[PDB]
């Protein structure tokens, strides 16, 4: 009933929100909508996988806030097999490389890539972290989709169709969905793109020992009866001294400020006394979430690796359900088993078939990809497609369809008197992973002490130390990478010296 | 407590489906979140005004159930003034024309435009109006904007303004934020570039006398208690016997049925029992409806009218607030008003204004518009921001981004166990209109007559006779219009 702050949500956001909170001796509830915490990470447990992630996973370098929060929990890491070769699979076969990106050896295509990821990069460079909207072609760039981005710097086929991989595999939507705006600032503000892409040194080279959910149980089981589950938030009321927060299994609680730590368009489920502002109240018609359906077929052994393949897929072609996958084996060994991601609008596409029939198809396309008929011999399944969760609205996160960011961006984390925002597609660093919501809680959290007179206004935003256990390498180039012609810069240099 | 069919929402289409039961014999409540009936139409009044729509307004030929209904209830209509010129602003003058698009005597620039109308017409014959996600080019036409489309399509820059103009008086919203095959479906779907966009013979022909809000109001007359105010659904229950439909003011209602007569994206303000099927579930998340503020300026007389103006003004630019002005003034030549939208991108940025600025900005836009200083001395004001509003979300009407009409159109009118979905957006002719909200709100309603073996499968959708008093004349085009080459045309033969 009575408390100090009342949190929205009990996924990692909304659990570190009250975790800090809690710890500066304030009195919260977290109202989370399911009967558990966790939201868009969740660990199932049973005897035939023992333990596995069908959300959130993987973390890795410069995600120094879930390292930090999870150490203090009594969490481990482990580190994602890199240790034999990566596949590309295009055009039907299968090219297996190492490194962050596929080798190409045509001299032109060579240049066409590599000017592909160094121009993301460079683009990334003009928009800032905390105000996409703020970079000098904001509106420009905001006003075409991927798509249309992609269509104006690939010269070959080859490289536009890398690059739709890339976008589908990060924010698990279309080119034609996304803004190039949002989905720039996307890849900057997970440090670029190599960053966002690698395994070893990048975003996907670790997991947490016992799966990621044990972050949220952890924060729950230091909580106690402070986190109420089946709580789903139906109305919040702020005409009063205290804030009133109303929930569907008709209990009301009152505090004198709320974090919401929901996505942001889950706002809608909530009915608002006064009103949203405008801006708010249109935009949480304008940012949906993306879709996908994480699968994970096991095997008696991690047989991919005899033939020296690390179990890391990149697979083009739209007969292809999986476009993605990686090892998913115990750091023992046992458990073998490889994830797969089945994107975008194959996720809506592949939903209508039985598990039996996914499963199937999967196993069908690992067999060709592996050359490998081991991969008809799965011993266990397990799924889930995001797209169905009412409470979540799809996976991983948030995207930004073309020319919403400039107009709305600016109030996505602005305060609605006495109502705070969270969630991972409010921070400015790792947006859309668990580092994000870290992030985000915790700075609301701050931002509440702030307004309590707790803290200086200098301490809302607050730097995380360099983990000890993940260092990060930098992201490096060489001279050839950065000056080598783009494609039409080579036929600029041949129309001069013809000229 | 009991009754057979809950409809959510009493806008024109929960309104109309809930007539239909009502006069079937079922026993129908209707639940509506606010403390008024109408929904996206609105009719103020006052001494000042007497009345004046803040919604939806105009209606005209071809859209024969919203007038058949109107008539029904009582209501009667008149035209929109079109007797003097209309005025075209461009690049700081104006241009006075008679007809449905302003001239172009430039040579190139003639061929660009008459190709642009041409082709949106051309591209829309190919789009079933009940199925546009099975066009022969749907997954192309889906994945660009119309920004990508008229980049495309229009050689010269004069074009490509206009049918930015035209793109946002239509669906409020930018070219860059929708999809070409969903908006060439709507424009297909109302009768073509002609019909949508003309005052005579068109959609803006005429308006209610006393306005439109009327309508709704009139059906809640009609059913008494059984409309149920202030009661703002929250939840709904499919797992029992029969559907639990609850209330935000704690109210619990049952029925065999419940029709949803809300924009599809304000069904994410329901937590459902089982959860949605997947498809509508990310749906409902994907589907904005449009930013526009509707304001009116009042003056002593109808001044334009002495200058051979009739009060319709097309204005193009960034600096100009309102692009596209109507004359409002009453039947009777009094209460003289001038009608203009701020649309899409400046609703949000004049938002920010006072009304008293907002004001301003417009008397001195319509000063240098019209030529008059008359325009600089208003006697009254009226406007609304629908961005504002929790139960509407924005106005006219819900928009489709690239890629979402094709990959989620199928979902929209798809029954979910015993809820059928109505709302303008379900239908498939003069959907976003008025007219478009009775066509959905009636099959809605026969979809569950249908399901209580009350009426046959092939009296679920009914064709409606043309109204006696607003007749349709044909859209007709010239051989020139017709044969006439684009821009690349003329370059190929030469
Ligand atoms: C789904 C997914 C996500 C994902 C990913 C793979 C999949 C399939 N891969 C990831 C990865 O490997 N590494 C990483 O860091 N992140 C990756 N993700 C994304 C990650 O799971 C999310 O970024 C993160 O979990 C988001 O956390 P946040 O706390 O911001 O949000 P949430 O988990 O969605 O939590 C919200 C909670 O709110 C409850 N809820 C919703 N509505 C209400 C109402 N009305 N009332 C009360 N509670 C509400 C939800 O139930 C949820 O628990
Ligand atoms: C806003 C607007 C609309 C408009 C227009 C100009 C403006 C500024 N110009 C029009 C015109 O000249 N001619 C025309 O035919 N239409 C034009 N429009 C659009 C027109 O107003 C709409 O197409 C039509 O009114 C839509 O009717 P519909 O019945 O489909 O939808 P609605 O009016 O939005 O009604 C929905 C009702 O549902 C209530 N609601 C919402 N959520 C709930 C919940 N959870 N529970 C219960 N009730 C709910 C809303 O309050 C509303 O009354
Ligand atoms: C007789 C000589 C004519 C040769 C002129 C060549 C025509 C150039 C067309 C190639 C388009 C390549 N893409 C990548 C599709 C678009 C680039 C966008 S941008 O042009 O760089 O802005
Ligand atoms: C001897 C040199 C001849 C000069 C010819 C120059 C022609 C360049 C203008 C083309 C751009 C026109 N838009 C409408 C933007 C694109 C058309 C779309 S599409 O080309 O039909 O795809
Ligand atoms: C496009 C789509 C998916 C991709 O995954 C990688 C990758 N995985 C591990 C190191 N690099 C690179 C890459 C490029
Ligand atoms: C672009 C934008 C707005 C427009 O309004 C008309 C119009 N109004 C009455 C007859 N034609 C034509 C037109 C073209």
């Amino acid at each position: 009933n009575k408390c100090d702050v009342v949190v929205v949500g009990g996924g990692i956001s909304g659990m570190a929100a009250a975790k800090l909170l809690h710890d500066s001796g304030l009195n919260v509830v977290v109202l989370e909508a399911r009967d558990r915490v966790g939201g868009r990470t969740y660990t199932l447990r049973n005897q035939k996988v023992k333990y596995v992630d069908l959300g959130g996973s993987y973390v890795g370098p410069t995600q120094n806030r879930i390292l930090r929060l999870a150490k203090e929990l009594g969490l481990e890491t482990y580190k994602v097999n890199e240790v034999e070769r990566l596949i590309h699979h295009v055009k039907g076969k299968s090219y297996p490389f190492r490194g962050p990106f596929p080798p190409v050896w045509n001299p032109i295509t060579y240049l066409d890539h590599n000017n592909f990821w160094r121009t993301m990069d460079d683009m990334g460079r003009e928009i800032p972290s905390d105000a996409p909207w703020k970079a000098p072609l904001a509106e420009e760039w905001d006003n075409m989709t991927m798509k249309e981005l992609l269509d104006k710097l690939c010269w070959t086929e080859s490289a536009k169709q890398l690059a739709t991989l890339f976008v589908n595999l990060c924010v698990t939507a279309e080119t034609h969905e996304v803004s190039a705006l949002w989905f720039l600032w996307y890849v900057k503000q997970c440090g670029g793109t190599t960053r966002i892409i690698s395994t070893t040194n990048g975003g996907q080279e670790r997991k947490f020992v016992g799966g990621s959910g044990q972050v949220s149980e952890r924060i729950m089981d230091l909580l106690g009866d402070r986190v109420k589950l089946e709580r789903p938030v139906i109305y919040i009321d702020q005409t009063r001294e205290n804030v009133l927060v109303e929930t569907l299994n008709h209990e009301m609680y009152e505090a004198k400020y709320v974090i919401s730590a929901i996505p942001p368009t889950l706002g809608m489920k909530i009915h608002f006394n006064p009103p949203l502002p405008m801006m708010r109240n249109q935009m949480i018609t304008r940012v949906p979430l993306g879709s996908v359906i994480k699968c994970i077929v096991y095997y008696k052994e991690p047989f991919w690796r005899k033939k020296d393949y690390c179990g890391t897929m990149i697979i083009d072609g739209e007969e292809a359900p999986v476009a993605y996958t990686l090892d998913d084996t115990k750091p023992e060994g046992n458990y073998a088993a490889i994830m797969g991601f089945i994107l975008a609008h194959k996720a809506r596409k592949l939903a209508r078939l039985t598990k039996e029939e996914r499963l199937k198809k999967l196993c069908e396309l690992y067999a060709k990809v592996l050359g490998s008929l081991e991969a008809l011999e799965p011993v266990h399944y397990e799924e889930k497609n995001w797209c169905e969760e009412q409470y979540s609205g799809g996976c991983y996160t948030t995207y930004f369809p073309p020319g919403i960011l400039t107009q709305y961006g600016r109030v996505l984390r602005q305060p609605v008197d006495r109502i705070y925002f969270a969630g991972t597609e409010t921070a400015t660093h790792w947006s859309g992973y668990m580092e994000g919501a870290v992030e985000a809680g915790e700075r609301a959290a701050r931002e509440i002490l702030h307004a309590m007179g707790k803290i200086p206004e200098d301490e809302i935003w607050q730097s995380e130390p360099e983990s000890v256990d993940v260092p990060a390498q930098p992201i490096t180039t060489t001279f050839l990478e950065r000056h080598l012609p783009s494609v039409p810069g080579l036929l600029r240099l041949i129309g001069l010296t013809t000229i």
